[PDB]
């Protein structure tokens, strides 16, 4: 049997898992999206379904001017005597916390702030003595020398017990990070990455007889890299280790699909699955002696995306998110039954914080985006429409507007310290499909007149000018409703019917 | 005594080195450029000296087609019993070839095309038993196994003797390149690189008692890369060795010099220098085991910017360079003495085929680039000006134009597939000063009023959107004076009474 990696396509960063029973969670960074800390459940490691996410509430999740270069960081998720600890790092206020649960359905605690617990990819690991250790990489802002430290943590009271210590360097690469701390047959394995999450991603490991070392590196590091290949599947790292309920060993990790040269890509970082082996002499080698491929053998793990949303629950899906903490107000369920009514403010798609914005991720390649939407614009600021957005300064979308009086659907775009309305037709009713063709090179903006069925093409967008590499930031495109005044409040409700995410 | 990397500042790629006595010549590629393949002149590896190009007249180097992803590859410059060699590929010929000469201050041969030889990176080891070996990569167009290919050869017939034999495939790193072969201490060396000339690149030697192997890769190779660091250097890799005449060893390789996050890079790939030490048993080791700096021991070699063009000489200077082969009819230095001429054609800088242009390489992150342009536009189309160029979807422009009866100024920018004006200012008179100021994330576009000395700052532009990795190609990015009519003959002469480059 086969599976393919990506296992969780789309923007999927920095997988941590953890095995309770026959039943496997995972989760994944979310930087400035809300709510944040997705949270998937599988039997078998490969089919994930999410099952919601971990930091849903404004005093879990405090986002004002987070952008997609920070917000939340590397999430690792574990489980000790019925209770789950999500552990993170919210970088835009340079602070580590955990939150708890005893109950996947219900909502996660209060977070639980580390107090002089700096650096990112924060860890835990429940030692068999009743010591738990929390692990993470250097802190930049006391000048520490780059590594990983490790100290005791007293996890009701969220404070360190003695003292913050240097266990490993890694093995020379950049960015030594992602620690987590594992005992296996006797021997402690921290496994980290090093290289930085880009082309030199790589994944090593190290052993020792102690929980704070001496750590020796195993003698073929890199365990798992695509660094110097022109592999499909690029920057992988950031892995997280599980062994199976039939005894088989594997990580989950991440990586991307670049497409072009040089190498850019836009569907975010997305998490991968491979089996490990344990050599007869004590260390782990990942896949295919240390690389992957899109196509990987299953082994004995039992083997097994049309989405439409028609916005007729009072709860929003859980593909939904928004940029930092949303303004709940300007979002309506209720005031027209069936159809999702958002009030657009000054803020714009050019913005940071918080403009009215409703998201999903892009998942694949080639896929068909649409949308109903119900607008009539009483001033000339007021816009509403359908954004490919990677950032603030990389996003385009189709719209209407107003302008001198008249009604017009535009194409507009956002490239860096470009802003560039691209074409514009005058536009004579008050509904109108949208719809974006995706595929591995542009975007086909279109709109559909609903009375008709007639289709008009308004133009086109290159995906690599979203692309991360370009952008900037660590995250992966999204397709999103919107609404905006552009300096002012926007008068005008927009009201979507409904919201469809064909994958070919 | 120490020496700064690069050795040669701004796009100056695959660097090729021979010595002969006291002196050393060196050669890089130049993609859809002409003339093609610098050559300088160095007595102690640090400091060179351009001397020309090889590649001067049409018959040597056919450009039409030609693009910043294809013209003119890695060449490799070998020099034997008085005469040099230089071998190299014309990708958008997908052909092979050599010219000669046995006198650097004249030109070079006419080519001889090596028949039945593929692949790019060709190079020539003369051996002490007479024979001639060429070496190069794999020939997709054949289906080859990747790696290293080698034949005897008869430098006379431009043709192969025997064999074209797969001598090593490398260490595993993609792209197995850039190969020469050498013979040391009685073993021969070949030496490669590996992983792609970008973030993965590396060099890598292995060796033989034969020159056709087996080959034994180094056991410690990469025995140069910063792939998996986050050093200001990049890229590293391209690597020609020579023996400098006080015995000490040394290498030649390229690096990047990216800016941003994630890495983007504008001054293309850039020539450095390191000392090599031959380990006890055997094997070259380079830099600081396998790692370079920005500041480096100058061992013994012994150590030692402002070019302003008036145009008063007939004869272009070795610093312009045109965009392939140039209609020599549209440039002239004698129709109007002490000023350049230029004839805009229906080509723009969106065309591939050789807009009406002359450019020189950005070699420093900050630097000041000026001109004096006389245009009086006959017609709206008609457009003269001065650019930031890195290929026709990517380059920034500050122009006189005319529309609607108008004289303006403009800033325009083309960037992928988004085509804007920026600004635009009605201008009053004949001549204008064009001014660009350039910084590691912007240049500053301002013009001057030459009869009052007045600036106007039009507007500014992100180097980030022409570097390499957003643009495509192989190359860096070049300030040009040019000349359009916008799809038709531009009726208006063009007058550029000079050029200023100003580093910082
Ligand atoms: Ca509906
Ligand atoms: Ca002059």
């Amino acid at each position: 049997m086969e599976y393919s990696n990506p296992v969780i396509k789309g923007f999927y960063p920095d997988p941590s898992i953890c095995r309770v029973g026959s039943d496997y969670y995972l989760v994944t960074s979310s930087f400035q999206y809300f709510p944040g800390v997705p949270i998937f459940h599988s039997t078998n490691l490969i089919n994930w379904n999410k099952i919601g996410y971990c930091l849903i509430r404004p005093s879990q999740l405090m986002l004002n001017n987070a952008t997609n270069r920070s917000g939340i960081f590397a999430p690792t998720l574990r489980y000790h005597e019925g209770i789950f600890y999500l552990i993170t790092t919210n970088v835009t206020l340079k602070k580590n916390f955990i939150v708890m649960s005893e109950d996947l359905q219900g909502e996660w605690s209060e977070p639980i702030w580390i107090d002089g617990w700096g650096g990112i990819d924060p860890s835990l690991f429940f030692d068999n003595d009743g010591k738990v250790y929390i692990t993470g990489t250097n802190d930049n802002a006391r000048g520490e020398e780059l590594g990983i430290y490790q100290a005791e943590i007293d996890l009701k009271k969220g404070s360190i017990i003695g003292e913050r210590k240097l266990i490993w360097k890694g093995t020379g690469g950049s960015y030594p990070e992602a620690p987590h701390l594992y005992k296996v047959n006797g021997w402690y394995y921290l496994l980290i990455a090093e290289g930085g999450t880009e082309y030199g991603h790589m994944v090593t490991v190290a052993r020792s007889k102690y929980p704070f070392g001496p750590f020796e590196s195993c003698p073929f590091n890199p365990i798992l890299t695509h660094r110097s290949t022109n592999h499909p599947l690029q920057a992988i790292g950031h892995a997280d280790i599980v062994q199976y309920h039939d005894g088989s060993w594997w990580a989950v990790f991440h990586g991307t699909r670049p497409i072009s040269y040089p190498p850019k890509h836009h569907l975010g970082r997305e998490t991968c699955l491979a089996p490990i082996k344990w050599t007869d002499d004590g260390w782990p080698i990942i896949g295919y002696n240390g690389r992957i491929d899109i196509k990987m053998d299953a082994g004995y793990l039992p083997v097994k995306e049309i989405i439409e949303d028609d916005f007729n629950s009072d709860i929003f899906s859980t593909d939904w998110n928004f940029i930092q903490n949303p303004r709940l107000e300007h979002y309506s369920l209720k005031g027209r039954p069936s159809w999702l009514k958002m009030r657009g403010t000054e803020k714009t798609l050019n913005d940071i914080n918080s403009p009215t914005f409703i998201g999903r991720r892009q998942e694949h390649f080639v896929c068909n985006v649409s949308t109903l939407l119900e607008f009539k614009p009483n001033q000339d600021n007021e816009e509403a429409g359908l954004t490919v957005y990677m950032n603030e300064k990389h996003h385009y979308e189709i719209a209407l507007t107003k302008k001198n009086g008249r009604i017009n659907v535009v194409l507009k775009k956002t490239v860096g310290d470009i802003q560039v309305v691209v074409n514009s037709l005058e536009y004579f009713s008050n509904t109108i499909i949208f719809s974006i063709q995706a595929n591995p090179e542009e975007y086909k903006f279109s709109f559909v007149d609903p009375n008709t069925g007639q289709t008009y093409l308004l133009g086109t967008g290159l995906t690599t000018l979203l692309s991360t590499e370009v952008a900037g930031g660590f995250t992966g495109v999204y397709f999103g409703l919107y609404a905006t005044g552009n300096g002012k409040v926007c008068t005008a409700p927009a009201f979507f019917d409904w919201f469809k995410y064909i994958p070919e």
